[PDB]
């Protein structure tokens, strides 16, 4: 079926890096990262187009008991 | 600038669990967790206003550890 899906973001606090195979942008303070393939102004916004295969993110925070 | 942002998804197989401090949308390959305070329609779209803290995605797919 259509796995094919678009994410927009903004208030980036800065561009680590950007990347068709990988994009890297802080935003807030901590730092997302982009996986998937074929990932191809105004208003300050930015719109991203292709599919997610990945998300990593560092949740700095969980310290569980175990 | 600020630490509000926009964020808004398409695509998605099913809605698991609508919170304002935590959403889960089932998507192509898994789940996409959100966490974060005050996270929160025609077309079918989903549109999320907040400030993302923290963010967790199972990176599985593959096996890799080390």
């Amino acid at each position: 079926m259509d796995n094919r899906q678009f994410l927009s973001l903004t208030g980036v606090s800065k561009v680590q890096s950007f990347d068709p195979k990988e994009i890297l942008l802080e935003t807030i303070q901590g730092v997302l990262s982009i996986k998937g393939e074929k990932l191809g102004l105004k208003a300050g916004q930015v719109e991203v187009e292709g599919l997610i295969d990945a998300l990593v993110y560092p949740l700095e925070h969980h310290h569980h008991h175990h």
